[PDB]
């Protein structure tokens, strides 16, 4: 029984895999503050978004793939590490954290320090797309080109991997948050209705699609000019029109990456195509849209919200592998 853990420190969700057990925590990366003092973290805090009374706020400290607020991010990480601690497990926890590939040295050090402050003995860091590819089952250690597109909340990470390293990697700030924001802006312009982020995510999941048709649902929010509650209907067709711009940006980032490939690796990617992971991979039709623009097969990973955590967990379970990650960090 171990306290070694692997943390997918996501812009939107944090997952923790614990050695010998598997995923033991999956909660939103949200912290609620009371006037400032921490009031709630995780599942309870997300439910507060857009619903807070005076003297309270709810914050996503890792929102855009960068640390927005270092103190709040540290309290969030420590809260989750403490939550999974097993008093019957061994001590001196080894911790792997998956961080955005663009994370700077300062952010990496802050993440390291947060884990040490929560009791970690040693911390190793792995970049998002490598962990995503491992957890999606791609053969990243082989001499063959594997391409992964990980659509998260604040970012999409695109990479081509071979022989345990990176051939190409780029992230852009377009993923599920920009999809939500496009839906908010759409409702404002076309229905004079102000909606919040939770309603926007609900539209996205229930009727959002990357491909115009259709079906409709009821949406409620604040009248734009006068402020009063209002209910309106929105269709798949409207949702698809709302989402076209961020979808196109994700598709462009994928296309750009392909221009970046050595011939024999291009040959491998022509063969097997592109693997999608992350929650944004669940956007209906996004696989088809990428396929149309690239000419390549597109597969959605099994359990795409969990791939990064499963991939980190795989590394954590392999002492040789883990020792190497710790060392190169
Ligand atoms: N069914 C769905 N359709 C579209 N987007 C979805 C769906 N389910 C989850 N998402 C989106 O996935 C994003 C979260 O993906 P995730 O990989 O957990 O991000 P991160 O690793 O950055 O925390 C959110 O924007 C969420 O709304
Ligand atoms: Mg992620």
């Amino acid at each position: 029984i171990s306290n070694d853990i692997a943390i997918d420190l996501g812009t939107a969700n944090t997952l923790i895999y614990q050695k010998g057990k598997g995923i033991v925590l999956n909660e939103p990366s949200v912290v609620a503050l009371r006037n400032k003092v921490v009031h709630a973290v995780g599942i309870e805090a997300k439910q507060m978004l857009g619903r807070t009374p005076g003297h309270m706020e709810a914050i996503r400290p890792m929102r855009d793939g960068v640390i927005a607020d270092f103190e709040v991010a540290e309290e969030m990480i420590k809260y989750f590490i403490r939550k999974v601690h097993n008093r019957k497990g061994s001590g001196n926890p080894k911790v792997i954290v998956c961080v955005p590939s663009g994370a700077t040295a300062v952010e990496r050090r802050a993440i390291n320090d947060s884990c040490l402050n929560a009791g970690a003995r040693r911390v190793g860091l792995i970049d998002e797309p490598m962990a995503a590819a491992i957890g999606a089952g791609l053969p990243i250690h082989e001499p063959t080109g594997s391409m992964v597109v990980d659509i998260g909340g604040g970012t999409t990470e695109v990479a081509v991997l071979s022989l345990s390293g990176i051939v190409y990697s780029r992230s852009v700030r377009v993923g599920g948050d920009k999809m939500d924001e496009a839906i908010i802006s759409y409702m404002r312009r076309h229905h004079n209705l102000l909606i919040g982020e939770t309603t926007a995510e609900r539209i996205k999941k229930e009727i959002g699609t990357a491909r115009a048709p259709g079906l409709s649902i009821d949406v409620k929010g604040r009248d734009l000019m006068q402020g009063v509650p209002r209910e309106v209907r929105i269709s798949e067709k409207q949702a698809a029109d709302a989402l076209a711009e961020p979808v196109g940006q994700i598709v462009e980032a994928v296309k750009v990456a392909l221009e970046a490939t050595p011939p024999e690796l291009a040959s491998d990617i022509a063969d097997k195509g592109i693997m999608l992971t992350g929650g944004g991979a669940l956007l209906r039709g996004l696989d088809a849209e990428i396929r149309d623009h690239t000419g390549l097969p597109v597969t959605v990973a099994d359990d795409p919200l969990s791939c990064v955590a499963l991939g980190c967990g795989k590394v954590l379970e392999h002492p040789k592998w883990m020792k190497g990650v710790l060392e190169s960090t």
